């Protein structure tokens, strides 16, 4: 009843995205970007996208392109989840809209560990230190987000935990503008009684790890603030590059 919606939903997770945790921790042991150098390589083979520019403008479209790839995938994921379905079409729209960069991070963590991050698909490394090397303010856009995958990644959650936090990131009732909050705060209730038990089922060997779940949701609001700004700041500041338009309506007068 309250298993079989996990199932359910970790299932449609492992249906609707290209990277897990699984998949992710079997790769990270291909090609490393360290400098400019295996940078530029780099674009010799993976991104098929800008195929000069600033290197930190290059660097930084190939993650937008990655960003708009992943809200595809949690609108699939989304729609799978019992209950969204049927929630008013601009609720719909309103949840993805203020929901999909908090998944989005959480997700990021899979890919990161202390060194740095896969990139398109795993077939790339990018090295935290190499990005922290970038010029300002572009070195201090994945720090942030570093600094929330290694303490993510302590609490040590599998696919079945991170698709059930997921649900309850987007099915959240409190995002400005909804009509039908009540029904979407009884859809909430309904996913995250689920994760706590499933939580306590799967890590009996932690107490607490329900509550630790909820302060890194707080967390990830924080997170994706400061990167709405660090977003805006980069608009204003460098035209050498362009946002994506999808990406610009999503961040629109957010946070
Ligand atoms: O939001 C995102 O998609 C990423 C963060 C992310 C990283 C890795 C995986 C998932 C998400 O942040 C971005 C940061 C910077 C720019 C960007 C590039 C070039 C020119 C720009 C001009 C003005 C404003 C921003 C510009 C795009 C996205």
């Amino acid at each position: 009843d309250l298993k079989s919606l996990a199932k359910r939903i970790y299932e449609a997770y492992l249906k609707n995205f290209n990277m897990n945790k699984v998949k992710a921790r079997v790769i990270l042991s291909p090609f490393v970007i360290h400098d400019m150098e295996t940078l530029c390589m780099a674009e010799k083979t993976l991104v098929a996208k800008l195929v000069n520019k600033e290197a930190e403008v290059r660097i930084f479209h190939c993650c937008q392109c990655t960003s708009v790839e992943t809200v595809t995938e949690l609108t699939e994921f989304a729609k799978a989840i019992p209950g969204f379905a049927n929630l008013d079409l601009n609720d719909q729209v309103t949840l993805l809209k203020y929901g999909v960069y908090e998944a989005i991070f959480a997700m990021l963590s899979s890919v990161m560990n202390k060194d740095g991050m896969l990139v398109a698909y795993g077939n790339g490394f990018i090295t935290r230190e190499f990005l922290k090397s970038l010029r300002k303010p572009f070195c201090d856009i994945m720090e942030p987000k570093f600094d929330f995958a290694m303490k993510f990644n302590a609490l040590e959650l599998d696919d079945s935990d991170i698709s059930l936090f997921v649900a309850a990131i987007i099915c959240c009732g409190d995002r400005p503008g909804l009509l039908n909050v009540g029904h979407i705060e009884k859809m909430q209730e309904g996913i995250v009684h689920v994760l706590r038990l499933h939580l306590q089922s799967n890590h009996p060997d932690d107490i607490f790890l329900f509550p630790k779940l909820l302060q890194k949701m707080a967390d990830l609001r924080q997170l994706v603030t400061e990167h709405a700004q660090l977003v805006q700041i980069i608009k204003k500041t460098e035209s050498d590059a362009a946002l994506h338009p999808l990406l610009q309506e999503i961040y629109r007068d957010m946070y």
